[PDB]
This record gives C-alpha cells, sequence and structure tokens, in this order.
C-alpha cells in the first residue's frame, strides 16, 4: 500500500468530503476520501483521490477513531495541513454480494 | 428518507460490491452500495445504486451490525433475496473537510 505525505494551504477547508468507513480487508475504522471539490485545495494540488485513506492529521493518527474524535481532530487543524495518506491500491480487497 | 423493497433473483450473487460505513448524520454503522456491476442482477433490476443504504436483508436489520455479523447475513441468502433499501437523498448530510 503506498504511502504518501500531503500538505496543503487551506483555501476554505481541504476542498474535501470525507466518510468514515471499514475497508472490506480492515476491522479498524477509517477515515476516506469520499470525493474532491474542484478548485479546492486538495483538487489543485492534484494528488488526493476519492478512495484514499487518511490515515493522519498533522502527525495524528485517523485510524480506528470515533467520528466525534476525527472530526475534533479536522476542526483543529491550522491554514496548513499536513496529511499521511494511503493511496487507493490498483490491487485491492473489496466486498461482493 | 425513501425507502423501497428489492427483490432479486441472484445470478452469480446480487452483482453488488458492498462497504460499510457511518452516515455523516448517522452514528450507527451502515451498510451501503459502493457500485453496481454492469450486467449482474441489481443492475438488470435498475432500482440498486451507488449509495444507497441497505437496511435488511430477508427481513433481518443490517444496520449497527459488525462486518462479521453482516458478512454472515449475507452469505446465508437463497437464490432470492429481499433487500429493504434506503435511496440516497438528493438533500443530504455530507461531511467537508
Amino acid at each position: 500500500p503506498e504511502i504518501i505525505t500531503v500538505t496543503l494551504k487551506k483555501q476554505n477547508g481541504m476542498g474535501l468530503s470525507i466518510v468514515a468507513a471499514k475497508g472490506a480487508g480492515q476491522d479498524k475504522l477509517g477515515i476516506y476520501v469520499k470525493s474532491v471539490v474542484k478548485g479546492g485545495a486538495a483538487d489543485v494540488d492534484g494528488r488526493l483521490a476519492a478512495g484514499d485513506q487518511l490515515l493522519s492529521v498533522d502527525g495524528r493518527s485517523l485510524v480506528g477513531l470515533s467520528q466525534e474524535r476525527a472530526a475534533e481532530l479536522m476542526t483543529r487543524t491550522s491554514s496548513v495541513v499536513t496529511l499521511e495518506v494511503a493511496k487507493q491500491g490498483a490491487i485491492r480487497r473489496e466486498w461482493y454480494v
């Protein structure tokens, strides 16, 4: 799983719409990019994309946390935010029914 | 929130790729349609779509359950399955960052 570090200058927010989900593989709850806002900070930066997992915010992990704990952590971010992101794999575990 | 009942004749499975997530509004974990397989049972039926929440399977609720409990419930389904689905709203709660 490819992991990268993305640093953003917040325009109005990071220009990101997120969701709490469990990876089909995982038992640990995670924060994922549901979609990117065109023309927002993450869009212009050009790295982040729907499906990417947000591992940490400002060095503090987002993995396995309550939706309350994670929301608190997002509201506390500076004008500048550094994310560790697990890039969505080409070869990936998924759940079929 | 519009709720409907969809009954499917399983071809090879329902032709559905699902995910466990929390609605931005919700604290209850849910089963959602991540994507539909073209040419699968749900596709041909034409009702189900990415974003829809799967409320119950065969009359048994999928809301708020462990990923183990839900997977067990999906593997137990007959050649015929009846789902209660909460259609993804146009006006909906979402989580921006």
